[PDB]
């Protein structure tokens, strides 16, 4: 049969995306070597994986209560949230009270740091206006999801933008300062910026009240990263040898020194070469929702060239960079051969899809998505296995808090991810939980502990 012949040929093109268990162990071990290097004074500057100290400590610590503004920059949108923090019969609960999401126009994104933060300030103002509380002066917590060198919980230098951010005059500067300045320049409201955390960190924190075993935070959204509670004595960059501190791996930059060269496909190199940060964030580029749809687009385009898809004719849309969105990937079924959604997606893209085109698009989506899950699983496994060694436990029971557009909305991803992590982590009992408003709530909780002065 003809449609079978096309699918066999497709499958041989997509086999390239496979990763054997030994490929994943190789990646996992390489990741562990970079983590080791990032944690040590002598190799920290040259590590691809930076392992940044967050100054979020395991020490039970005094907390204020009340209302906090949480800002969240670094996902799809910028989010502003009122969060209530209070004491419970056990620990400290947090509850989202109000929330608004804002898109950020491309210009405010690739202009100056000042434009970007001015834009941020307008949105905050708009949200204060909506709830008539421009008069109040709140403690603000800032989830800012990019590589930051912290000197403390409320002072951090941006190391570099990732995920397509390009605002000039931001790198090397104090991010909290940029925000305070922008709010200052505006006038119509006041805020005490008291904390700044990575999204991985906020997410971990948000999950503590419900499960004291949560010591890993993971994000698979636009970007991909993880934080974990490291033995204070292994944190060579911070004085102290008791208890634990949250380390922000910034594992997205894994591969930035060649570590992944043998696994990169032409689609990967194409995506990297055309990105805002070529040569950087190579691991993230295999996984992140910012890149996943675009990888799929390049695969489809290859299949068209081989005359296996769309009768070798691609609409101008499909030939447009970024036209295949990541959400389309998540709107693609798996265990059921449903073609409805794919047919609609592809029609809107200006294509006349056959039943067979749909099935092939679904396989392309599965292939890219599945390799993302597998690659991601080697990183988390590397982390968790290392914690097991570092805590010298025969069996380690650990809870991982997860957030992000991709883990939450891609059902096939979640399942492939869990199974792969688990095969790679013998003698660890891993519980996964999806945080709810993890970024907003996590940030308020940190702000609460910071306000207590
Ligand atoms: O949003 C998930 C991740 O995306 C990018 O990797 C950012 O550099 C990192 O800080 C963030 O945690």
């Amino acid at each position: 049969y003809f449609q079978g012949m096309k699918k066999e040929k497709v499958e041989q093109i997509l086999a390239e995306f496979q990763l054997q268990e030994e490929d994943l162990k190789k990646v996992m071990r390489r990741m562990q070597k970079e983590m080791d290097r990032g944690l040590r004074l002598e190799t920290h500057e040259e590590a691809s994986v930076k392992m940044l100290p967050t100054y979020v400590r395991s020490t039970p610590e005094g907390s204020e209560v009340g209302d906090f503004l949480s800002l969240d920059l670094g996902g799809t949108n910028f989010r502003v949230m009122l969060v209530k923090v209070g004491e419970g019969e056990e620990g400290q609960w947090s509850v989202k009270t109000k929330h608004q999401m804002y898109s950020i126009p491309e210009d405010a994104m690739t202009g100056t740091a000042e434009m970007l933060f001015d834009y941020i300030s307008e949105c905050i103002s708009d949200f204060l206006d909506k709830h008539q509380m421009k008069h109040k002066k709140l403690p603000l917590g800032f989830t800012f999801s990019f590589p930051v060198r912290h000197e403390d919980i409320d002072k951090g230098i941006l190391l570099n933008w990732t995920k397509g951010f390009k605002a000039s005059g931001a790198e090397g500067n104090n991010v909290v300062g940029l925000l305070r300045d922008a709010i200052k320049r505006r006038g119509d409201f006041e805020m005490d910026v008291v904390a700044m955390v990575n999204d991985t960190v906020a997410t971990m924190i948000s999950c503590y009240y419900e499960d004291h075993q949560c010591e890993v935070g993971m994000i698979v959204g636009t970007g991909c990263n993880a934080c974990y509670m490291e033995e204070m004595q292994n944190v060579e960059l911070v004085e102290g040898d008791e208890g634990r501190m949250c380390v922000n791996t910034e594992w997205g930059a894994f591969g930035d020194s060649g570590e992944l060269d043998e696994f990169l496909l032409e689609y990967d190199r194409l995506v990297d070469e055309s990105s805002a940060n070529p040569g950087q964030q190579l691991y993230e580029k295999l996984i992140g929702g910012k890149y996943m749809g675009e990888l799929v687009r390049l695969v489809l385009l290859r299949l068209v060239d081989e005359n296996l898809l769309f009768h070798g004719e691609a609409s101008e849309q499909l030939r447009t960079r970024g036209a295949f969105e990541t959400r389309f990937v998540s709107q693609v079924k798996s265990d059921t051969g449903d073609r409805k959604q794919i047919y609609n997606i592809l029609s809107t893209l200006g294509l006349r899809p056959s039943t067979t085109d749909c099935d092939i698009v679904r396989r392309a989506c599965e292939s890219v998505s599945t390799r993302a899950a597998h690659m991601c699983s080697a990183g988390l496994a590397g982390v968790i296995n290392r914690m097991r060694e570092s805590r010298s436990e025969d069996v380690m029971r650990i809870t991982v808090g997860v957030d992000g557009s991709v883990y939450k909305l891609h059902p096939s991803f979640k399942e492939r991810f869990h199974a792969s992590v688990r095969r790679l982590t013998p003698s660890c009992e891993i519980t996964f939980i999806e945080s709810e408003e993890g970024s907003g709530r996590g940030a308020a909780l940190v702000s609460a502990v910071a306000c207590k002065k």
